[PDB]
């Protein structure tokens, strides 16, 4: 999770355009 | 779920860095 | 996508408890 | 990111079950 802010800050942002 | 490719490429990518 | 609903809403739900 | 392990080790294998 040393990674996690660079993957989940993509995934939430387009979560945010999707509507999922 | 459009969106649903292109949001977990997104970070399937980068666990695949990260060893989430 | 069959997932999608099963992974996601969990994530966004532990996103807003976490911070991810 | 305290919460990503947990929210990940589900979610990765959700993916693996999926094929997002």
């Amino acid at each position: 999770a040393k990674a996690a802010a660079a993957a989940i800050k993509a995934i939430a942002a387009i979560i945010k355009a999707g509507g999922f």
